């Protein structure tokens, strides 16, 4: 459940969220409740069920990384507990809102005097095929568009295994709020609630980035041939998710490290300390992995400095913030940046500062020699930078060796 | 809540109920769950649903006489809770076991490996219309061929508007337990529950009699023509409902005033106390029907008599006893008993006795006389009867006035 609440990621926010205690609520999507057929109704790789199935949450992907499910915690169970609680009513409609009678006039007359809508939203894919697109999973875009249509008060929640298109819709002023929470496993409602209802700030953030289409991501992602020898060639190099995007100033809809909180955080006293430096002597097993600095005492994973921040929480709640440490290696076609350091400050009272800190190690600023076929340090001006996310950097230094 | 605890009725129990901690639970039916469109999706009178729609868990039926819901506690959310508790899992095929692809090959797979197999059954009706016949509403035929076929721990829940037709199923003994929790409003599920589990005993008994046929009750019960002025004609006069079985001889499947416990209960004693008489001062208001023994100062609804009876918890929990009085009042043409008494003992500990109290009022032993158009005490022996049910009547006395 923990992982749940620390996972899911807020990427909008109009005013809605945290919810107070809203009297109506009306709930919409099978992703909101079980499926129903059962939750290991798809079996042993989460993978037979048919291609229309109602799978219900989406709590893990198909395939052999996939895992049994002794029940599921829906999103509805778990909203409904709470709306008991407030003494409020709610609904949902769960059904193929395209393909099932009556379920467009259902939600026509339940959600206009809705306080609030939820819709549940899912995209499965697995092993064995890539998604053909951004695509979201059985009805998403209706239930999408009916949403907005009868209700100025939707928060969407998204279960995915990657990246879907919500184009549509997100700049709709209908949309109040939108999270994307994973694949949660079986705690899947009750890790989401607490979030919603303002128990605990959400803190997640985005571990890829969210292009606003699948054309600004790198060329040939997948290659289709009926070749005998098919062929792909990482021809971008080192240039993939953010790197790329950065590199060819593309603006994605959400960053790489993005995630929104209840709260502000502003960033201050960016610090390089070059004597907080240390001997790596913890790690299980050692690579054989060449460097220039070698001496026969030393390692790539020595922490060569250490780099230091503090954030304020500036806002009006209590709230968790991941810190990330982005460093610019000079050299030629050499990333815009690259992330070597992340701390997840836990809880951060209105007013109160806490200290961010980051060990560099030597490999964190290193190239690979082609030509000889080593790690070494580049010499030039490395940019080191600290914020919020990869294009939220309030702090930049330089450092030259 | 509590309503629905103190009236679900148990039919059958082979050994099953009460649960102790079963580790593997199957769950069948979409009376289980949500209303696919939402709880109030047939709309203000309940009835507004398509014919073959989900509407899920039967909380009340359809017409001027039902009322929206602020939520339902589905039978699925209840028992997932207890399965929480008890470290256990929990899996529900909650679809149209008929017309949903997966559905059957889903039951196939899950029922065989389950320690308790429960099958929730619904029959919705309403106003405006009679049930064609007793049979089950949505796929419950369906249903209850699948369970018996792959689970030898079968409990079946039967959520109605009246009696149905389960004689395919009912002396099948993968068929371990049968209760009907007829229409429990928004608290379904955590009525039922607790009595499954054993928290309580079931306590509820039938207000009319199941019988084995629709062909065993009153004849010419609905009239079907096109007459410009359609008829029915009462010939059966009082006889309706368990009146009609007992006089003509018909044995139902469960009688009126049928329900079975966690326990058994011994009757004894049975006392006729004449001297146990009272004047009526309690009534709001009075009617002014004619009878035989008005004197000026008294009336129909005097107490004239009282009668009491023991019972014993002669088994091996702690349960609620309804003890039910019957008289036959004699004359032509004449019922051969009539409920005049019910008194509910509440939680009686095993071993222990408690003594159940039946006053009978001037009216509860009288007949109308046609020829004289008032109220009269027939001649005769009346016949009292006392016991648990319309048929078990451990005790008797005849009173002679
Ligand atoms: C082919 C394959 O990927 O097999 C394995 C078995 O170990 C492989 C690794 C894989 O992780 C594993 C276990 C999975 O967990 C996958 O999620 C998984 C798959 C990707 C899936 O794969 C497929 O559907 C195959 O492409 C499919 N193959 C073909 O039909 C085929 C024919 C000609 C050329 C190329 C392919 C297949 C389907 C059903 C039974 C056998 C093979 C089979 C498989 O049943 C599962 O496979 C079997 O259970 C299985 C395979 C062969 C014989 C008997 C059983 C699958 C599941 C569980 C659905
Ligand atoms: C016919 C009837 O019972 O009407 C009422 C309106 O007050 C009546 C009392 C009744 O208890 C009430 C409120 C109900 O709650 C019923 O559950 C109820 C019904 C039984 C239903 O009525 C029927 O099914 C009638 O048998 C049905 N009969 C006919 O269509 C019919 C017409 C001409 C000649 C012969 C028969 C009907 C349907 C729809 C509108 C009017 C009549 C209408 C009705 O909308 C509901 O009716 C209306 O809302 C309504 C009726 C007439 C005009 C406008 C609205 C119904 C609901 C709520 C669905
Ligand atoms: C509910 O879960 C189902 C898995 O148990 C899922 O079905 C599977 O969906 C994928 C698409 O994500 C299909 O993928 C394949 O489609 C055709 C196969 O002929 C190929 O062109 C593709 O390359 C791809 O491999 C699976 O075929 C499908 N599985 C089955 C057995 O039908 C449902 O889509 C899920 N429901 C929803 C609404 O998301
Ligand atoms: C779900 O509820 C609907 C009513 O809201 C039921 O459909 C009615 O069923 C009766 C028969 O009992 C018909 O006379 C009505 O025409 C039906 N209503 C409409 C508008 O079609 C439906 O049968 C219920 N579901 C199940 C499976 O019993
Ligand atoms: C001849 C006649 O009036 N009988 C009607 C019948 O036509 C109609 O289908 C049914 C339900 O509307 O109600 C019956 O009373
Ligand atoms: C006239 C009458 O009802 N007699 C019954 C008798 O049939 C029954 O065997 C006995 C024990 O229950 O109680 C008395
Ligand atoms: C937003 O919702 C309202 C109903 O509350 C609707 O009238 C309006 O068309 C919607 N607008 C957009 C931009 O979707
Ligand atoms: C991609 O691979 C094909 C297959 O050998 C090759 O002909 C083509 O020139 C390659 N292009 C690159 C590496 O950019
Ligand atoms: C009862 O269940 C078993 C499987 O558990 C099945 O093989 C058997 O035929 C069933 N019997 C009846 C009478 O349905
Ligand atoms: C109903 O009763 C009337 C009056 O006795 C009678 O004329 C009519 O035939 C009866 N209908 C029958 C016999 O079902
Ligand atoms: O980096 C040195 C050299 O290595 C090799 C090739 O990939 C060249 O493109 C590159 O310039
Ligand atoms: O590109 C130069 C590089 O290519 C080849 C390797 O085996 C190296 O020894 C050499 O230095
Ligand atoms: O062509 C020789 C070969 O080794 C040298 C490098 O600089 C590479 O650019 C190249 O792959
Ligand atoms: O730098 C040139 C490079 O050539 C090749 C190898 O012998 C390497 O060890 C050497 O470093
Ligand atoms: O082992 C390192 C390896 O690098 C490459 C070449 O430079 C070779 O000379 C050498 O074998
Ligand atoms: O049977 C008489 C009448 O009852 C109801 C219908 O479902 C049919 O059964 C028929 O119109
Ligand atoms: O119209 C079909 C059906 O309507 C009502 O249920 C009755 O009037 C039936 O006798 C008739 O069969
Ligand atoms: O009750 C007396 C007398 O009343 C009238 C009819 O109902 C007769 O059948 C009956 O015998
Ligand atoms: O005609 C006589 C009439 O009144 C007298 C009673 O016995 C009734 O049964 C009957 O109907």
């Amino acid at each position: 459940k923990e992982i749940g609440s620390a996972s899911v990621t807020l990427l909008k926010n109009t005013g809605s969220l945290p919810l107070k205690h809203p009297q109506r609520i009306a709930v919409l999507g099978n992703d909101a409740t079980y499926n129903v057929l059962g939750p290991n109704a798809c079996g042993l790789a989460n993978s037979a069920c048919d291609i229309d199935n109602l799978n219900g949450t989406l709590t893990t992907g198909g395939g052999s990384g996939s895992a049994l499910s002794p029940y599921t915690i829906t999103p509805l169970e778990a909203l409904q507990k709470r709306a008991i609680e407030d003494n409020a009513e709610i609904a949902a409609v769960v059904a193929n809102s395209n393909t099932t009678t009556g379920a467009e006039d259902a939600i026509a007359a339940l959600l206009p005097d809705a306080d609030v809508t939820f819709v549940f939203l899912n995209r499965y894919s697995e092993e064995g095929a890539d998604a053909p697109d951004f695509s979201l999973g059985g009805d998403g875009d209706n239930l999408m568009d009916l949403a907005v249509t009868y209700s100025s008060n939707v928060v969407v929640v998204i279960h995915t295994t990657g990246v879907v298109d919500i184009e549509k819709w997100a700049d709709n002023p209908n949309v109040t709020a939108i999270l994307v929470a994973y694949l949660p496993g079986q705690e899947a409602g009750n890790s989401l609630v607490p979030v919603l209802y303002g128990d605990v700030a959400p803190s997640g953030k985005l571990p890829w980035t969210w292009g606003k289409s699948i054309d600004d991501y790198v060329p040939n992602g997948v290659v289709y041939t009926d070749a005998y020898s098919p062929q792909s060639n990482f021809t971008e190099g080192v240039f993939i998710d953010y790197r790329w995007f950065d590199k060819m100033g593309i603006t994605p809809r959400y960053e790489f490290g993005f995630g929104l909180s209840y709260t502000t955080f502003t960033y201050s006293n960016l610090i390089v300390d070059h004597g907080r430096w240390a001997k790596d002597y913890s790690s299980v097993m050692e690579t054989a992995e060449p460097f220039a600095e070698w001496d026969g005492t030393n390692s790539l994973y020595d922490v060569i400095f250490t780099v230091f921040a503090t954030i304020t929480n500036t806002g009006n709640l209590t709230g968790s913030e991941v810190a990330q440490l982005y460093i610019s290696i000079p050299g030629d076609n050499q990333p815009v940046r690259q992330l070597r350091g992340f701390d997840k400050i836990k809880d951060l009272p209105v007013g109160d500062s806490a200290v961010v800190t980051f060990p560099i190690r030597r490999k964190d600023v290193s190239s690979w020699s082609v030509v000889d076929q080593l790690w070494y340090v580049p010499n030039g001006d490395f940019l080191i930078s600290v914020g919020g996310s990869s294009r939220d950097l309030p702090l930049n230094t330089t450092w030259t060796p």
